[PDB]
C-alpha cells in the first residue's frame, strides 16, 4: 500500500496473508476470509508452478514480523480458479481457496460480507484497500498491515486511462487523479472493502494496475458482485 497508514487490531479481521515456504518463507499475496473454510483471492497469485504443500495462509495476524515457527496457519485443500481466467490477461482474476480445516471466528479472524444482490457500486462512498505490499514502486513488503482510503472510479473513466486494455463490467477501479495512494506489489488478492449500513462489504479483489500510485493510473480490481453466482456455485452455497 502506497500512501497508507498502520492498521489496528480487529480493523480488518478478514485480511489474510498467502505465503509460500520453500527453504525461505515469503508473503506473496493478500486474501479475504469469506467463511470458516473459504478465502477469496486473485487467480494471478497461482501463476507459478503448482507446487503441493507449500502455501501457508496466515489469519489473525497484524504484523508479519510477529510470525514465528509457532504461529498457527491454514493449509490449502483446494484452489478453484475461474474457468475463463488466462495468465496473459487481466480478466476473471479470481480464485477461491478451500482450507484444510475450518477456522473459528474471533475479533481478529472473521469474514467480510459478500455484496448484497441488487446493489449498484455507486452506493459505496467509503472504501478502503489493505495489505502488506510495497509502500513505493521499488519498495518492499511491509510488516504492519497498511490501510488507505480510496475513491471508486467509473468504468468509463478507468477505461480512458487504460486504452490498451479492456476494462469490463466485471472489473471496478479505484484511485486518485493525482496518484499518491494505491495498492502495490504484494497487495494483489487482498480486499477492497466499502462500509455500508454499518457493515464492511467486499467490493473488489486487488488485481492490477500500471505501476503504483501514478497520476491517472487507477488500480483495477475484480468486481466481486459480478462473480456472486460463481462464488455461490463453487462454495455449494
Ligand atoms: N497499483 C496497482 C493496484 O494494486 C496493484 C497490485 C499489484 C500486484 O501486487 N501485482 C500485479 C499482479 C499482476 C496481475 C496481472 C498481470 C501481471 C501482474 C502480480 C502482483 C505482484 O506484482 N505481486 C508481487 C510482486 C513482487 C513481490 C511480491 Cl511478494 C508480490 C500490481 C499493481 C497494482
Ligand atoms: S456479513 C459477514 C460479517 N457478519 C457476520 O459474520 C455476522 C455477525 C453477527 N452474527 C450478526 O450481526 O448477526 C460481517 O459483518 N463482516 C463485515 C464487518 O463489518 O464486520
Amino acid at each position: 500500500i502506497v500512501g497508507g497508514t498502520n492498521s489496528s487490531w480487529g480493523e480488518w479481521p478478514w485480511q489474510v496473508s498467502l505465503q509460500v515456504k520453500l527453504t525461505a518463507q515469503r508473503h506473496l499475496c493478500g486474501g479475504s476470509l469469506i467463511g470458516h473454510q473459504w478465502v477469496l483471492t486473485a487467480a494471478h497469485c497461482f501463476d507459478g508452478l503448482p507446487l503441493q504443500d507449500v502455501w501457508r495462509i496466515y489469519s489473525g495476524i497484524l504484523n508479519l514480523s510477529d510470525i514465528t515457527k509457532d504461529t498457527p496457519f491454514s493449509q490449502i485443500k483446494e484452489i478453484i480458479i475461474h474457468q475463463n481466467y488466462k495468465v496473459s490477461e487481466g480478466n476473471h482474476d479470481i480464485a477461491l481457496i478451500k482450507l484444510q480445516a475450518p477456522l473459528n471466528y474471533t475479533e481478529f479472524q472473521k469474514p467480510i460480507c459478500l455484496p448484497s444482490k441488487g446493489d449498484t457500486s455507486t452506493i459505496y462512498t467509503n472504501c478502503w484497500v489493505t495489505g502488506w505490499g510495497f509502500s513505493k514502486e521499488k519498495g518492499e513488503i511491509q510488516n504492519i498491515l497498511q490501510k488507505v482510503n480510496i475513491p471508486l472510479v467509473t468504468n468509463e473513466e478507468c477505461q480512458k486511462r487504460y486504452q490498451d486494455y479492456k476494462i469490463t463490467q466485471r472489473m471496478v477501479c479505484a484511485g486518485y487523479k493525482e496518484g499518491g495512494k494505491d495498492a502495490c506489489k504484494g497487495d494483489s488478492g487482498g480486499p477492497l472493502v466499502c462500509k455500508h449500513n454499518g457493515m464492511w462489504r467486499l467490493v473488489g479483489i486487488t488485481s492490477w494496475g500500471e505501476g503504483c500510485a501514478r497520476r491517472e493510473q487507477p488500480g483495477v480490481y475484480t468486481k466481486v458482485a459480478e462473480y456472486m453466482d460463481w462464488i455461490l456455485e463453487k462454495t455449494q452455497s
